[PDB]
DNA sequence: CAAGGCACATGACAACGGTGTTCAGTGCCGCGTTGCCCGATACCCCCTACCCGTAGTTGACTGGCATCCGGGCGCCGGGTCGCC
């Protein structure tokens, strides 16, 4: 949690020297934007030991969520082609990124 | 009866007979050391579906998350507060 405070704040000066009063806004609509972009990122890269890129993380984040959704909807566990034709991928890479998702155990 | 004269054979005389030798040359016909000619495989070339890093997303949206117990003992040791 610390962490991602010190994070928040980066992009907060990030925004800020980025920010002019031209916006005709408060600063709460502008620098959140920065603010979620620099924990989205932070949340990205330093998460994982072994580091996913973050095309890769974006992948696994849609493929758990749409997931979840699945779950909500039908109640059971959607086949596979189903799951590759609401993502549009192939079943292939549905099971490489359902691998590549995992977690070390100690 | 003795001396001098002619036959046949005889001490050597070389040169053929015939065979097995000295060099020597060159092969004859068995064993070896390296010429082919290829054929494949390692090393350059171009681009391209995808991987990975970076840049933005304008109503607003301003303090978390705690912990929480039945040891239990026992001592050391020092710190803090009390005494005065």
């Amino acid at each position: 949690f610390l962490d991602l405070i010190q994070e928040g704040n980066l992009g907060l000066i990030r925004a800020v020297e980025k920010f002019d009063y031209t916006k005709g806004y408060k600063f709460s609509t502008y620098a959140t934007w920065w603010i979620r972009q620099a924990i989205t990122r932070a949340m990205a890269d330093q998460a994982r030991t072994i580091r996913i890129p973050v095309h890769m993380v974006e992948v696994i984040n849609k493929l758990a969520r749409v997931q979840r959704q699945m779950l909500q909807d039908l109640g059971r566990e959607p086949t596979p082609e189903e799951l590759a034709k609401e993502l549009d991928m192939t079943p292939e890479k549905v099971i490489e990124v359902q691998k590549y998702g995992r977690e070390p155990i100690s």
